[PDB]
């Protein structure tokens, strides 16, 4: 049965990882996790997101393909770093290494780039040109990518050691320093090097920062990352307080100021959507709160955040003519951007690790577990999230510490 009283002590400290799918009575759990990976990292052009990159017939590396019907397929640091994370959790080293080779070779901006703000960060959007060769479309970073790269590399070091192709550990420490020196403001993850007083709630994964602190060697840096972790929980608590009740109606938003206040409307040229929207980025916030609760312990704010957000989505579904909650809300109002797909459902399942309502857990868990693995043109974001969620709900998303 659903454990509606999640522990205040996290799996990272106790070593006890929940298996949510087992709590909800499911069977053949690990088989489903394994086939999810196999189909996403298999050459089937159906669920597949992992693709080889070759140059003049010579194999180079692999990437996670951000399939994009509206605008041409492209290749993103978010997906790449998520793919690596998935691979390390399932002990899939080749897959890991093939994705990391790509990132280091082709995503990384040179350390001597003329713009100091871009030095060593990872270009968020690549494409293959008309002749099949990779190029950078936008050199700016998507800092959630670097955060996952560092996390995945530290775990690869811990599981596999550093004497093969890659010194994963050194690559991880380099990545951490890049995050600290290029992608932080006042110990809060940046949305952009070029804009201050701006974060994206979905980029906040407080447990990762605690894991970083435990995996660096020097006292100053250990304290730096524990402070990041504390400030991140504070940001999230503040954002959840600001979105409670009117006018945001309990869903977190795309963009926030450093005090947690939702950003209202547009604030910069190029911005994809209004700041106050619960949209594709924001879906992941309560997923991250679930992660944090699982790994580092559930506190009152975790539970409130999740229960209130899931509560709003269930209400919203009762007030939808399609009998679904949708992908995009703004001030509690549906924006007619489609019924939730698999990724959003996956994020909400993971959130259950902070839920205290068994009824909600039944509903949201079974909606996720009933799905088939994503296919078709929208599978990059849905399928990437589906994979992560499969790991999280099966007790496979773990922190592997290095030993010193």
């Amino acid at each position: 049965a659903f454990n509606n009283n999640p522990s205040s002590v996290g799996a990272y400290s106790s070593g006890t990882y929940r298996n949510l799918a087992q709590e909800m009575g499911k069977t053949n759990i690990q088989q489903k996790v394994n086939s999810t990976f196999d189909n996403m990292f298999g050459y089937n052009n159906t669920q597949q997101l992992y693709y080889p990159y070759t140059e003049n017939g010579v194999y180079k590396a692999h990437y996670i393909k951000a399939i994009n019907p509206d605008e041409g397929d492209d290749i993103r640091t978010e997906g790449q770093s998520w793919g690596m994370t998935a691979a390390v959790m399932l002990n899939k080293q080749e897959e890991f290494d093939n994705l990391w080779r790509f990132a280091k070779a082709y995503q990384k901006n040179p350390d001597n780039h003329p713009d100091a703000k871009k030095q060593g960060v990872y270009a968020w959007k690549l494409k293959l040109n008309q002749n099949g060769f990779v190029y950078k479309v936008d050199e700016g970073p998507a800092p959630n990518g670097e955060e996952y790269f560092a996390f995945a590399l530290l775990n690869a070091s811990a599981r596999w050691g550093n004497s093969g192709e890659f010194n994963y550990y050194n690559d991880a420490i380099t990545m951490l320093n890049t995050i600290k020196n290029k992608l932080m403001e006042n110990q809060i993850i940046r949305f952009s090097p070029y804009i201050d007083n701006l974060t994206d709630p979905s980029y906040h994964i407080p447990a990762f920062y605690d894991y970083f602190a435990n995996n660096v060697t020097n006292q100053a840096d250990k304290n730096y990352w524990r402070q990041v972790a504390t400030k991140s929980r504070t940001l999230l608590k503040n954002h959840f307080t600001k979105v409670s009740g009117s006018p945001h109606w309990n869903l977190p938003t795309f963009l926030s100021r450093l005090d947690g206040s939702p950003v209202i409307g547009y604030i910069f040229n190029g911005q994809a959507n209004p700041g106050q929207w619960y949209e594709f980025d924001a879906w992941r916030v309560i997923m991250n709160v679930g992660l944090d609760a699982h790994l580092m312990g559930a506190q009152a704010w975790h539970k409130s955040a999740v229960n209130k957000a899931l509560g709003f989505l269930s209400y919203a579904k009762t007030n939808n003519s399609k009998n679904c909650y949708e992908q995009v809300y703004s001030y509690g109002g549906a924006q007619n951007r489609g019924c939730a797909g698999e990724g959003q459902k996956a994020a909400n399942a993971v959130a259950l690790l902070a839920s205290t309502n068994a009824g909600q857990a039944n509903e949201f868990f079974n909606e996720f577990w009933s799905l088939s693995q994503p296919t078709g043109d929208y599978r990059y974001y849905n399928g990437s999230l589906y994979m992560l969620a499969m790991l999280h709900v099966s007790g496979n998303f773990k922190f592997y510490n290095n030993t010193f």
